[PDB]
């Protein structure tokens, strides 16, 4: 019932360390996303700082919101352009909108942070700083 | 007949040209997706593929790695790769199939993974 992320496969990134995909900043890059649960997920934002005690993007939530489309029941595709990280950011966190919000601590949250299917996944991206 | 839409593995180098570097000789998970998964009981490579590719049965060049499936649109298998020969130029997925068939003559179990849509990210490849 909530999202699930087994990968994350970028159409061009330059390294891979830690768990954490550098990407080219500044560009149009399109983000293959596998998972399950994907069915009331309607939007792709990032994050600048997870907790592992996270569930609600909505503060945390840095990047503006990126259509996602959904070829099939496992799988979204996406277009992002990702911005150079501050000195203050660690990473881009994947975040998604859910289409029917809920209620967290009585404030509606439509915002989420993307778990992943195995502990070790690759669902993180970063930039230059 | 099976096919396979992504891979995903749980540690890799570089990405190019729709190759997925991967580490040789060590211990790695690959989450494949894809669809037509029913009959697939085994994973195997091949290092040399003709898009006039069905069977595998000769080309294998790995040994079986064993599939389990958490999806009807998914395959979960640990797989530890060679490093490529000189002659080889990447790992192309192979899929063996419950329930043999007969092609020239030959029973085959082992078949080539078409790519879903021609662009799809879905072979691997180790330094040579
Ligand atoms: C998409 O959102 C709907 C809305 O809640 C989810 O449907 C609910 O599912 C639960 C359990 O399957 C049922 O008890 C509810 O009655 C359903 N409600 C409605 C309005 O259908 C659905 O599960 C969501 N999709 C996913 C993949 O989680
Ligand atoms: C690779 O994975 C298989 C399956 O878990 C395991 O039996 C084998 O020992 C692993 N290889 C190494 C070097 O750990
Ligand atoms: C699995 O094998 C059975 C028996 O031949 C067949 O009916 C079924 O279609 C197979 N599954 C797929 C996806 O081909």
């Amino acid at each position: 019932s909530n999202p699930t992320v087994t990968g994350v496969i970028p159409s061009e990134f330059i390294s891979l360390s830690a768990g954490v995909i550098e990407v080219p900043p500044n560009k149009n890059i399109t983000l293959y996303i596998y998972g399950e649960s994907f069915e009331n997920v309607t939007y792709l934002a990032f994050a600048t700082s997870r907790s592992e005690d996270s569930f609600s993007c909505e503060n945390h939530r840095a990047t503006i919101a990126f259509i996602v489309q959904k070829p099939t029941v496992y799988s979204l595709e996406t277009s992002v352009l990702l911005r150079q990280l501050t000195p203050f950011e660690s990473a881009f966190y994947i975040c998604f909108k859910l289409a029917h919000p809920f209620s967290h601590n009585n404030q509606t949250v439509s915002w989420i942070h993307a778990t992943p299917t195995y502990p070790a996944a690759i669902v993180t991206l970063r930039t230059a700083s």
